[PDB]
């Protein structure tokens, strides 16, 4: 019955991180005709419903409605359910998106009817975006030959932090030692992440709208030297990290169209576009919308590591020959999202989040090694946290969006075979809604945020575990609670703390105190040795600060 | 100007070999709604138009109407053209399909309107066909354990011929020395080709409807031991031919859905389904319907060689690990169709027919090594003809559907370097409309048919060149004309001669004298040494005989 929506369509701490295709939602669409027994929506009504669908529903159900974390909603199925059921079900609204920009999920009576009617109609597929379109958008502002041959500014590049100023479609380059904002660059679109070339010279940013900008950090005044659009919705980018392939390539991953694109690392020239449409690994059924999630770069082979979400495939893409393209399509687990390499940089550990599993790939051998349930609900590691547990040896950790647990997996087949690829411990942190866990080789602490927790005090704090004191005896390791938001001294709203990121020396860890566009935000720097406040960064230009990426730690994959 | 149809839609000798999706056409489809400004068709009208479209137009324009050899006909494009233009253009008739069973390409006034209206409507994609559907159709009639452990009949299996009795969906197993039809087996729909397992024990047939049957030639009475459906439209199948992998796998290629499927070589259990939807190699644009054409098997690596037509990709699929799937996606040339391995079985030479090119792949290194224009119009080699030319060295030959030329390409990069992958000679045979060229290591003759030629005298005859008499002087080699149809003694609507195939010893070559379903056909056996008529195979059961495959020559790729 429609009342089932109370368990499926309400907001959880772990169902707020699904795609909001708000850039694609801006495209106008033609209203389809309606077959017998179905009523057509006008052009305005259809577009209104389509916008809501793309912004709020497509993340879980797909723009093509073939299903993702939520079931398929194709016309054959919806027509059988009927308008009445749909209307009653949709009245409850849908899960809220991310705080500080996402939807509340609430719908008016008029919107409810629009959505019910929209679901009964046949949807068209949004436009593709291929080479012609990419080349049209491709602009090389400063040709390689016109760029410096050595660093021309006096900045400490490796200790620089590239910070997303989300809603303003800008990034701030901040000195990691003095905390001075060296520059604020416009990208004209919300940047999702910053990635660095292996040499650390080139800064790449990917906008949610599919726009890629590459910045030359050696310039007297660093700016975008090249840009290109690779799709309509994208969230991932990475650079080549195999020795000998430094600065050779960059790769971007898109949600729509479902594809990844390999670009020249110096000019962004689009070299190879690969569709991710394909078969699910387990039921082996065609899926028309397998989104690219995290993309990492192998340190063992000249390959990119691409997570394809809906089909549960991890692709190892060899970039040594883009014409005779070698790839290894690894059957893993559905709903692959993020992950990171272990301390040795040999194994890729990734969260198939909706299924509570960690998938482990051996990047040297190019094969699946393990799939283990974390015991928690919806793991979201970011790139995770590698450390040497006093008892267990090398481990990689992840926290969860669905509960307060932190899980550790052994990552040393050679030295600790009995612990390898096994969940060794699970213990509580602040609460549910965590997004990022962090540590550094020079730190004895493990930091865990709780960004999406519904309690302001919790979402504004961070749990810190003392790795040195961990025994792994089965008890719950104690943690210190750092009042990060409180330290920032922000009066308005309930700012959420998100994502720890260390400086190059691994002596200070930064957190974003994230408030909405029309509210006050800040960055808080914590002295890692003492766990005391080091500095609070505030500036009128620091609007909606979210992701932060230290140049050195990003270029070297140190986490 | 709709009058352009006189040229665009004119029947030619080289545009009759495009897909007719007559099995898929059998599916009944519901009429879509018509958007504002468009008139709707009833379910009956739409279904009628859909059938015609799939049978006569989809081959060139695509079932999704995104274009193949003919341009896209999507609603956005057709609505701009308007009903009047479409109606007028389509009135001129479309290209005829293949002789005997293909369409005439003529429509009634009522049908013309149905088609024009159909083109203005939004088409739905035909159903997918995944693992669940394949497993539901999977039937193992005789489990491996219950099959013979040695040959239980007295047949000379290696000299046996598996002949397609087209329209009736049967195959005739015919003795290569006595010419006796040993048995006629039913599979349902028209079998397109017969392929043999590497051991020569299992005979695999693929029906145009996607039905695969595997027959155990060791049975006292050979019959199907397993069957499975792998799609709705399919034309290709092959077996594993890497030493050590005999009888391990079989692979089938489909037109719809666009995918290939690897099956267990002993039971047909479906193991891995791969979608071929993807990007075109050159302008890198997404194509939603890249059909699988020829599929060969590597003798150098445990891989299948898959031609993907519309995108111009040749896939080398490693079957040693189906979970961590390694493939090489080779950018080649669009419109890949058929081809064969050179005499050394190392290089795959294939025709990108619409572009008059021969693409050469090194199966050992897994890379493209050449793309050469044949100088002729629309090459169609079948598997081609390999021979050691007296002056040029090893060469592979192809004839053409669009003209009377025979082209020779050097196939010896190590031994005849300058001649390698270059068109060394081109000369005329009987006339245009050729489909197959053939030779055998034990023969000094090169046979060339002219099946689609408009002249009965030509379509019912074969050209024969004496390889020993070939010089490298650039002149045109003479040929003897064998009156194959005349030798058969059949007076019906100009039966067409097609496809030479040799017996095991290469001492006799067979040709099909292909007439319609309600007409008389025959197989003509020619004595290779004397080039004289040896025997004519006639039987009331021998209806629409087309493809012939000798067990030995097929299992060993001897051509
Ligand atoms: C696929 C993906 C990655 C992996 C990138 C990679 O490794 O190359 C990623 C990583 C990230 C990372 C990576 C951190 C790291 O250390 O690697 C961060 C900081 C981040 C901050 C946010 N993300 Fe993210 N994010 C999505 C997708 C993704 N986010 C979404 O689909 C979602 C849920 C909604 C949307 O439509 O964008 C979403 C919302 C957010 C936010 O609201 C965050 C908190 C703030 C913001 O700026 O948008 N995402
Ligand atoms: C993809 C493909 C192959 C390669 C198979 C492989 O390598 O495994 C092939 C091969 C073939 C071969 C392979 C010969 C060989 O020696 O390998 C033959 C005999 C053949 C006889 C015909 N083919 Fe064929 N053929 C098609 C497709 C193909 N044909 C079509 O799409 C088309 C044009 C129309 C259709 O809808 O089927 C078509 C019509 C025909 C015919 O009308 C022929 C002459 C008679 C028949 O039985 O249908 N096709
Ligand atoms: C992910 C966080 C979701 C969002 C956002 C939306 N939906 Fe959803 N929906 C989701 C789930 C988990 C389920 C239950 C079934 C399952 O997949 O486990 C649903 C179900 C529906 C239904 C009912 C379908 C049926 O009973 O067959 C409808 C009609 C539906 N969802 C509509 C819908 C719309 C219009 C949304 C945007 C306003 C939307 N959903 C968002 C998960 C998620
Ligand atoms: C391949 C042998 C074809 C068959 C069979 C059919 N069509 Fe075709 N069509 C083909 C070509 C080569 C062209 C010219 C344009 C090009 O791609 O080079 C066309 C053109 C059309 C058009 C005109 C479209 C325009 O924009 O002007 C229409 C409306 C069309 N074809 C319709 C159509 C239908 C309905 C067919 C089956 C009855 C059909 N075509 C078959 C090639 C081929």
């Amino acid at each position: 019955d429609p009342a089932a929506a109370l368990e499926d369509h309400k907001t959880r701490t772990d169902n707020r991180y699904e795609p909001s295709l708000d850039n694609l939602a801006q495209q106008d669409v033609a209203a389809p005709g309606a077959p017998e027994g179905v009523t057509a929506l006008s052009d305005a009504q259809y577009n209104e419903a389509n916008k809501i669908y793309f912004e709020r529903c497509a993340g879980c159900h797909g723009v093509l409605r073939k299903g993702a974390t939520g079931k398929a909603l194709t016309p054959d199925l919806t027509r059988d359910l009927g308008f009445d059921y749909l209307q009653s079900f949709i009245t409850y609204a849908s899960p809220a998106g991310m705080p500080n920009w996402g939807t509340s999920g609430e719908l008016s009576a008029e919107q409810v009817d629009l959505m019910a009617n929209y679901l009964l109609l046949d949807p068209a597929a949004p436009p593709e975006f291929g080479m012609k379109e990419m080349r049209e958008s491709w602009k090389v502002h400063v040709a390689p030959e016109d760029r410096p041959t050595q660093q021309m500014n006096d900045w400490d590049l490796e200790n620089l932090f590239s910070v997303t100023l989300r809603d303003a479609g800008q990034i701030a380059l901040i000195d990691g030692s003095t905390y001075e904002i060296k520059t604020v660059l416009d990208t004209g679109y919300a940047v999702h992440i910053s990635r660095l070339s292996a040499s650390g010279r080139y800064l790449f940013v990917i906008g949610r709208d599919g726009k890629v900008n590459m910045i030359d950090l050696w310039m007297k005044e660093p700016t975008t030297v090249a840009e290109i659009k690779i799709g309509s919705e994208a969230r991932s980018i990475e650079t080549s990290k195999m020795e000998g392939w430094e600065d050779k390539y960059a790769i971007a991953g898109a949600y729509w169209p479902p594809q990844y694109v390999i670009m020249d690392g110096e000019t962004l020239e689009p070299k190879k576009i690969q569709s991710t449409r394909g078969m699910t690994y387990d039921e082996q059924e065609y899926h028309p919308e397998p989104r690219v999630a995290a993309i990492l770069a192998s340190h063992y082979r000249p390959e990119f590591i691409v997570n394809v979400k809906e089909t549960g495939k991890i692709l190892l893409v060899d970039y040594t020959d883009l014409n005779n393209l070698k790839t290894t399509e690894i059957s893993a687990e559905r709903f692959l999202h993020d992950g990171g390499l272990d301390g040795s940089h040999r194994y890729f550990i990734t969260a198939a989040n909706a299924r509570n599993k960690l998938v482990v790939i051996d990047t040297k051998e190019g094969k699946l090694v393990a799939i283990e349930d974390t015991g928690g609900q919806t793991p979201h590691p970011g790139r995770g946290a590698n450390f040497v547990h006093p008892t267990f040896g090398p481990v990689w950790a992840t926290s969860h969006m669905g509960d307060d647990s932190v899980a550790l997996i052994g990552t040393d087949p050679e030295g600790h075979p009995d612990n390898a690829w096994k969940i060794l411990d699970s213990f509580p942190a602040l609460g549910g809604g965590s997004l990022f866990i962090k540590t550094h080789p020079n730190s004895q602490y493990l930091y865990v945020d709780a960004t999406l927790n519904p309690e302001a005090e919790i979402s504004g704090s961070v749990a810190v575990f003392d790795i040195k004191a961990m025994t792994g005896d089965g008890s719950d390791p104690e943690f210190k609670t750092l009042p990060i938001a409180e330290w920032a001294g922000i009066t308005e709203g309930q700012p959420r703390v998100v994502q720890g990121e260390f400086n190059k020396d691994g002596t200070e860890v930064w957190f974003s105190v994230w408030n909405g566009k029309d509210q006050e935000s800040a960055l808080v720097v914590v002295d890692d040795k003492t766990l005391e406040l080091k500095h609070v960064i505030k500036d009128e230009r620091l609007v909606t600060p979210t992701g932060k990426f230290n140049v050195y730690n990003t270029m070297t994959d140190t986490y």
